[PDB]
């Protein structure tokens, strides 16, 4: 099962299973154990009140791909399927299942989130018979009871050349915040005369179906399509009329040249890389991480992913720094496109960044903890972080001044950069207090180490002030626009402090607690505000077993090892790899949880980290201060033969690497 | 019946009549056959959920004008008046009935939709008496069955000069998404103390009146006004208010002052003008073509007509290349103000468009092939057109360029223009294919000719990608940006086929099949990529018999009249200028259906055309690539002594034209 | 009674008491004469369909400090304490009660309108006890009648350290435009496991409250503090969220940190002051007048304050000319920065003025008499103004114009100064007629004397109009734009006349009318096109006997004051000086109604002029036509020693007077 492009499952147990996920960065779709059905359907960009954290959330979205399948009347089940297996297929997102019905029969399905059209999903069904067979199919749209107030309609769409008929539901979220339409289509090859009369049932009243027969002779294959459009009131004005529109524009476009436009979709992201020879699991484990970033972002958007991206409902899908500086570098380095939409957002709720900071007495930008829709903060009220963890803001300064060191956009950064960094130096500039000594402290934070609450002088939080302050003045004289001088004053002035052996002290109360994630080793890396190796070396020796195994994300280890690489010390920087998150993964795909022995996939998050250990840490990558990707001193793993980096900067260099 | 400034018909027969429009192309009112009455009341701008298409739409709205008259308690009905006559004068946009009731008083009525008051109509009523009679007067208030949550109101505002009496209704649209008011009051001449008293009653769900009496001597002249204003949740954001707030204005105003105003606005709409000799007929269907476009459009606005305008609910109001190909041109010509209008309203939608292209799988901006309030696509599902109609990108693109090509506003160019140019180019750019033999294809399309669905490389579809890509580069070039060198590599390797017999071919798939409308033929005009003298009569001579008689829109015979006219045909471009309009006539008034022996009038989109046979045919009136309006070789139908054209270009240039 | 930085009451009389107002431009807070309630409640920006005028308007909300205090179980009534004060300290807008309960206890309670956090207020209780007792403490949080559809919450928010009990409740204004959210805490000083238990009672359908009880031995001081978040849906997507994370956040900064803000803020507000020396009354009247402008704006905001600025519910909340002309100057000379957010006001409401424009039949931008959410027109539709009083649009040019003189922000004027102007200067050269003699009339208006209704060529208005065009045209070259040559050309040829008595005509049909306000008179100030000394007498002269004592509003005698100042006469100076504001004032802390012997303060537009008297007037302040700020000849009262003005201009000077 270490396919360098696929996963595999065979037999999928249901008692021990976490299913993975298909998507386009618009939906995400999630394995059942169970053929021919899905487990959850997610929707980016809508938002409403719903469960966890009394907060906006993801909702759970129509299953809108489960199918039931029977043989003369006899449904496929667990007890009379045999040779049950599933494979991801990474090259193209596309999730199979294969199982033999009895003796009699064959069945293969693949669906997809189709790449190159946002709302819309597909699933091909290939039936082959030993016998003359009757097949009886069934299309559900069960609304989820996170929705409510539905309708259920049904219709065909004609002319001289076609019958499209159409299964569509229209609901809403909890509160009525957006509208939701989901239309399905079956796709038969044999043309309008030919195809099974497709009949529809309105017996349940939340679900309804589409269903039909086909005669199928012996040795023959049997093909089918069902596609499906997924769209809100937060996408379109018009979700119904919208949905329908799309499937009935889909089915008109046909399989073949929807499925050739999604891997030429796929193709292209694909020509960013990273290949290992001598460790097939870690080139698989590698693939799935990078497979996972590109399912759960877009170009040409202004599309952020959550920690579990399109994986489920975690973290209520909202966007924390866990873009900045987790997810976005290894996508800017491999794919600028991608790490440009994960600024746009942030860009276009400056706004809502503007109102925060105003309401909490500040000026400038105060980017929220938890951003959804609006941009307005969205963290739940239970924890301190959403008043509190003010970091987040000096994070975005940062993703936008590398966003433009990596891709010289002077045009980006008069419009969208400028705005950003001269905004939140505002907000820094108006946060700090001026001390007796003339230092700039900033008081009453919770630090990245989100145990420590309430408390002084974060090491984290000062350097994320120290950078934002330094860049929006960078960028300034880039443009040719005058930046007040005490930016640079107050950068220069921020309190870092030192224990007296030496070690960074994470903030003012601290002494020996243990850490929830690595806080004073992000100075050296990303914030590269301490590049003095034996600094590097104690901060490391200090903390590094300062975080506990339990209860702790993986948002640590992946820093260490990459530490670690720029040390040289290829022992403990592969040690860190492998903890950042083999410890972490469920069954049967190696999905990520967010803690070690957790059961919460799939944290996006930490796949960014573990690829900056790989790209910035054994590959040596880093973004040159003075602009451009630049390579410094790097180690592999001992039983790595070579590392092969594809796709890096705007120049798309390749890296090789060998011992 | 042929007074070259006035519509005039004799005792209208309702069982045989299509109502003539007033409209300042913001409401519009279409004319009953009833005394004292109005069919129908359309405000731009206001679209929700209703009847046809399952998709937005124009809203029947209040017949505010809508008034009973009595003479000594006798109801004023069509079976008891005689000497019944209704007229519209063009020069002003007057519709007014007189009529004589038995041996009592003569009636004459006159209506408008006042042009510099968007939202404010007035009516005036003359009595001029044979003998002493007393008038009971009412002005009623229904609430269409179009609108719901009806509120009726009644009020006297006061002080010591006036007593304005409301009658006011407050409604929304089927799904609320829209809050109309509609405020009344009566005018008189004779004053506070002498005025009569105002009664109320609401004795109706739907309905409630405000009327008077008033006992009249003989051989006395007794006047009063009907002042209404109507307006919505889309104008404003206190409809209710501000319908009272203008009616109280208005009423202060008085009848003579806005009728000056009126008048003013409608003399400056007359400084462009057509003016035929020895042709009384032609004279008279010209002026009606200038008057409705005229009135179905709004300088200094983001309005943009459908291809009925405001004369109904035709299309449901939405917006179409009918605009940009067919209504736009003409008035680009004769009032460029008007055309700005026309494309601001494409301009404020380029986001929607953005949206669309995004949903679809595109780069850019996509216009859709229906647009009304958001700029998202409109079209009913079941046509193919919303989803695969896609040339209306190219022909957005096209106006703009046009636009920039008459006024040479460069600053508009720069703001406006570019970002639809830039948008629309990127999109073709994203919908080509390139093919083995390095020719660009655009394939599965609904053809100009919508008859022709999935079909590949239409014509007309080709040609609009080719002067997209083109007119984006010259953009590029005036503003001293390099356009992307891609634009003009497709631009030059767009496939258009010929057959064998050098015919122009519709589509991939065309071989002598009957079609909708004029395709190929508009490569000649209005895309001018076919300028050789043979080749246009080659294409006209095989396509210009593919049209039948029955179900096709008055979107052809013009541009037929048109080539032959730059043919310097006479015969045959008179032939097709007749044949574009006369058998698609209804009466009393000759408005235009939008088919042959049709009964769906008024097709503004076939007025503009007809104009453009006038203009740019007859007239040989031309946009010059390099700027400007020039004039090529033309001929005038036999008949016609003189056609003189006012107003033209930014010189308002006349243009007169003999044998 | 007469310290120069607190107004004090003794022993409130509730038959005659006029509560004053601690605000932080955001939330204001009108005192009760009751111990430890509050009489009002508004939040600005919040507007909804309620009572007066049928429009929108401020909406009372929730008394949040409102609070019962009880020893052994006897309640605490104003009938069973003695000793009872209350003060404003106008240094840091603390409102302070203190009262004697028998032989128990002093009780000490301050409220702040937290000056950085525009949404929270603080409540500190001070009991100092005589003998031991026990104390019961309840805060009440009783939804007004003003507001539906509320909803009562408690909770616990906890952590080691910390229980913070949270008593929320959210609500709707009457059309359910905005949903508020307010969210309260106790803050104690003992710590979590000392501090007393809170219990939450539900009793009512409109009322909730939090109370514990407290057992102090006699001889100590128990301190317990009250703060409170209040937010609306017009502020923030989410306010229920948002109050209670505003909450949490303000209770771990802690009482002694909010304070230390609050002051900072109020320290750097009152950098720019008024200081009179030899009149102690002027002194505290003046501090009064600064006071209540610094309360009642809020820098780095869109924010306007109304007439009554957060007083109360006067004038519905509307921003009217009456910040542009009357609060506006003061503010502009003392912090740019206040000015500055009114202006944004303006702008951001550009749209709104354009359609007002086109509904009216104008070009450009009109911006309306009565402005509120949207910047559309909402004053009452029984009251003329809005539809007719005209002069509000060049008042807004003015306002912009002088913004750009004051701080020679060329960026500014560019962005916003510019659009305002060029669109106000586009609606007046729309908005004249040209006469037979090359004049240009503006007819049918309501004067700024607003008895003069429906009459020709008001005096002020067509002054304003003539700046408005002026100052578009400075603009248009300060920018290097060309202007239309018409501004200019019209400008010069704007009508203002002379009676046969050598006096400026008020209107077309003015004589000797009694007049409301200054009209004639604000042509030498503030517009200046009035500078010869004699004239301006003659008009002063004149006017000055036309001002009713009756139902006058305090917009005249403060500019007579301002005049006869720059005319060196101090008599008549310091006459009019104090008949602008004494003859207004409410007791028992000199509050000052809209007119002579009125009941309806804080009329904040009455202290703006009577500030220009002081700044402008006796100060000898001018705004420059050429840029910055100048002094021209000035007088102070007889009795006045020294006048010390400082903070002034970009420069921050600082200016003494004397005899």
């Amino acid at each position: 099962h270490q396919d360098p492009w696929k996963l595999s499952a065979d037999k999928p147990d249901s008692n021990n299973y976490y299913g993975e996920t298909v998507a386009n960065g618009m939906i995400g779709i999630i394995s059942s154990p169970e053929p021919l059905k899905v487990k959850e359907v997610v929707l980016a960009g809508t938002y409403d009140i719903y469960k966890r954290g009394r907060v906006s959330s993801f909702i759970p979205n129509y299953n809108l791909l489960n199918m039931k399948l029977a043989f003369n009347g006899e449904s496929v089940q667990t007890y009379n399927i045999n040779n049950y297996k599933q494979e991801l297929d990474m090259r193209n997102g596309a999730f199979t299942g294969s199982f033999q019905f009895k003796d009699l029969a064959t069945v293969t399905y693949s669906y997809y989130a189709l790449r190159h059209l946002p709302h819309c999903i597909m699933m091909v069904v290939n039936i082959n018979t030993q016998k003359d067979t009757e097949i009886n199919v069934e299309n559900l749209l069960e609304t989820p009871s996170s929705l409510n107030n539905q309708q259920n309609y049904f219709q065909n769409i004609t002319n001289t050349h076609v019958n499209i008929p159409l299964l569509t539901s229209v609901a809403f979220t909890p509160t009525g915040r957006s509208k939701i339409a989901v239309s399905n289509t079956f796709l038969f090859d044999e043309g309008k005369k030919l195809q099974p009369e497709i009949l529809h049932r309105m017996n349940d009243a939340d679900m309804h179906a589409m269903s039909f027969d086909k005669k199928i002779k012996a040795g023959k294959t049997y093909s089918f399509a069902l596609i499906g459009s997924l769209i809100s009131s937060d996408h379109i004005n018009d979700p119904y009329n919208e949905a329908e529109r799309l499937t009935i524009y889909a089915a008109l476009e046909g399989k073949s040249r929807l499925l050739n436009r999604h891997m030429q979709e796929w193709n292209s992201l694909w020509q960013s890389d990273i290949q290992v020879e001598g460790d097939p699991q870690a080139q698989q484990d590698i693939r799935s991480m990078l497979y996972h970033l590109y399912s759960f972002t877009r170009k040409s958007t202004s599309l952020s992913p959550s920690p579990m991206g399109l994986s489920g409902l975690g973290y209520n899908g909202h966007v924390f720094w866990d873009t900045e500086i987790w997810m976005f570098p290894p996508m800017l380095l491999l794919h600028p496109e991608i790490a440009k939409s994960m600024i746009e957002y942030r860009y276009q709720r400056l706004d809502a960044a503007r109102k925060k900071a105003a309401i909490y007495g500040y000026d400038g930008a105060m980017f929220p903890w938890e951003s959804a829709d609006s941009g307005a903060e969205e963290t739940p009220v239970n924890a301190l972080t959403g008043a509190f963890e003010h970091h987040v803001t000096g994070d975005v300064a940062i993703a936008a001044w590398q966003y433009y060191l990596v891709t010289g956009d002077k045009e980006w950064l008069k419009e969208k950069g400028w705005p950003i960094l001269k905004a939140t130096a505002e907000f820094w500039a108006s946060r700090v207090e001026k001390n007796d000594k003339g230092e700039y402290e900033i008081k009453n934070v919770v630090a990245a180490d989100e145990w420590a609450e309430n408390i002084d002088n974060n090491a984290y939080t000062n350097g994320t002030a120290i950078r934002n302050l330094q860049y929006a003045s960078k960028c300034a004289t880039v443009l040719g626009v005058i930046a007040p001088k005490e930016w640079t004053l107050i950068a220069d002035k921020i309190l870092i402090s030192k224990m007296s052996n030496g070690v960074t002290r994470e903030h003012d109360s601290y002494t020996d607690q243990n850490i929830k994630q690595a806080d004073a080793n992000l100075l050296a890396y990303p914030l590269k505000l301490i590049t003095d190796k034996e600094q590097i070396e104690r901060d490391l020796k200090y903390y590094q077993t300062k975080i506990p195994q339990s209860d702790t994300p993986a948002m640590t280890q992946a820093i260490f090892s990459l530490l670690y690489s720029r040390l040289e010390d290829s022992d403990q920087a592969y040690h860190w790899f492998k903890d950042a998150y083999q410890p972490n993964l469920n069954p049967p795909f190696r999905v990520i949880s967010e803690c070690k022995g957790g059961t919460n996939p799939y944290f996006s998050t930490g796949a960014g980290g573990v690829l900056q250990a790989v790209i910035m840490g054994f590959g040596g990558l880093d973004i040159d201060a003075a602009g451009g990707i630049k390579q410094v001193k790097s180690v592999l793993p001992k039983n790595w033969k070579k590392l092969t980096i594809t796709g890096i900067g705007i120049e798309k260099k390749t890296f090789v690497l060998t011992h």
